[PDB]
């Protein structure tokens, strides 16, 4: 199927970084055709992707008027903009292109070896499973240290929305637009109303990776986290593996199995490395105070985005510490999430 990868630009110059890879590892021009939608009006930036000739089609966002904020919003005109950009630029793919699908990439994002084999391999189970409403590129905790790097292959589901190198579907588009809001779109799509308990698909490690220090938004999440996501250098034939496990009905009943027949270990000898023979164990958690708390001791995310924390499925946090698998969860009494755990 057809799967075009739309780049988002505006005035870096870097999105040239941003598109070297892409094309560098692109499998296929007419299966994966490259759409850069650029907001701004940056004439170097523009010079930088015309430079690129017909290997892309450069499309610009036609209203670079300022937008009337809510007052509010002041200090916040560049996630107007952002949405306003998002808006026409989806409207571009799925209305006047017409495609099936596509994967957004924003423009200082750079690609894992294997990411075009991902989305190849993953769009057919986004097809299949209406629970699912995107496959991701992005593992929130997919820092070194925090993942298995002999289990490149290895995939998960979560209830967390990670954005940075996502694929949806036209149908998609079609629920979200109507409703697309003025700013902060992607804490928007978290949001249950958006939502609707579907999940996406995210892998153990991460197929994208950030290098725009500078942006809309100030530096510091970059400077304490983002930086540190380490991006996946092993070429994984997603295409050639059984993916069947990915399935609702298979992984609710398989991976909750798991997680929940792994002993329970007290967050303290999780930390100090005690009871090395279990390879794989579960920290539990029972309130707020406590996921926060033992999240911060095992060195994972801790912030919550309509109660649900970054890369969770039915509220647990996998990861690895010190080797070890660590399943950071709720009782297994656990039935949906709490907006007001903030
Ligand atoms: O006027 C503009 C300015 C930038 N853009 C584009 O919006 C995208 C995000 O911009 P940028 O990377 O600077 O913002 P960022 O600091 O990562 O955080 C935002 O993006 C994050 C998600 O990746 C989100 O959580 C956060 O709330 C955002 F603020 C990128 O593709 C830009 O080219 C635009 O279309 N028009
Ligand atoms: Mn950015």
């Amino acid at each position: 199927a057809v799967i075009p990868i739309l780049v988002i630009a505006c005035d870096r110059s870097t999105v040239r970084r941003c598109l070297d890879k892409l094309l560098h590892y692109r499998p296929s021009a007419e299966l994966f055709p490259i759409i850069v939608s650029q907001d701004c009006g940056h004439e170097e930036t523009a010079q930088v992707i015309a430079s690129y000739g017909s290997a892309v089609t450069h499309i610009r966002q036609p209203d670079l008027s300022n937008i009337a904020v809510q007052p509010d919003h002041r200090k916040f005109q560049g996630y107007y903009k952002i949405a306003r950009h998002y808006r026409w630029a989806l409207g571009q793919i799925f209305h006047n292109f017409n495609y099936p699908a596509a994967v957004v990439v924003e423009d200082d994002l750079e690609v894992a070896p294997d990411f075009f084999e991902y989305f190849q391999a993953t769009y057919p189970l986004l097809k299949a499973d209406p629970s699912l409403w995107c496959v991701s590129a992005w593992n929130d905790n997919g820092k070194e240290q925090m993942v298995d790097s002999s289990k490149p292959e290895l995939l998960y589901r979560t209830d967390f929305f990670p954005g940075l190198g996502w694929l949806l579907l036209a149908e998609l588009w079609a629920e979200l637009e109507p409703k697309w809001p003025k700013a902060f779109w992607d804490d928007w799509m978290r949001r249950p109303e958006q939502r609707k308990g579907r999940a996406c698909v995210r892998p153990e490690i991460s197929r994208t990776m950030t290098f725009g220090r500078k942006g809309v938004s100030h530096g510091q999440f970059f400077d304490q986290h983002l930086k540190f996501i380490k991006l996946n250098q092993q070429f994984v034939p997603f295409t050639q593996l059984d993916l069947s496990y990915l399935q609702q009905e298979a992984y609710d009943r398989d991976f909750l199995a798991r997680v929940y027949g792994a002993p329970q270990l007290q967050v303290e000898k999780v930390r100090t490395n005690d009871r090395k023979e279990l390879g794989e164990v579960r920290v539990q958690y029972t309130g707020r105070d406590s996921f926060k708390a033992f999240a911060k001791a095992l060195g994972v995310m801790d912030d919550l985005k309509s109660g649900v924390p970054r890369a969770g499925y039915r509220g647990i946090v996998t990861f690895l510490f010190r080797g070890r698998r660590v399943h950071l969860a709720p009782p297994q009494t656990w039935d949906g999430y709490d907006p007001s755990w903030t």
